[PDB]
């Protein structure tokens, strides 16, 4: 099995706050993610937010199992700005 790198700007904005935040990267979009504390979710999704510019919450972003899954919903956002 193979990382798969983020292929579009939702997945590439995701991938990338998720690992400025953890300070770890999530390897790729595929990937299991780890657990996260609630301040690292709140940042995350604090950044997706003002980036897609729609609301992404930090219990969306604590119950994404890969990033594929979270970048979905900052891609409903940034197709409907
Ligand atoms: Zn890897
Ligand atoms: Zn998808």
């Amino acid at each position: 099995n193979v990382d798969v790198p983020p292929r579009d700007a939702a997945e590439r904005v995701t991938f990338a706050t998720w690992a400025i935040v953890t300070g770890k990267s999530p390897g790729g979009i595929f990937n299991e993610l780890p657990r996260l504390d609630d301040e690292a979710a709140a940042k995350i999704a604090q950044r997706l937010s003002e980036r897609a510019e729609g609301p992404i919450t930090a219990e969306d972003v604590l119950t994404s199992s890969n990033i594929e899954a979270l970048a979905d919903k900052v891609r409903t956002y940034l197709e409907a700005g």
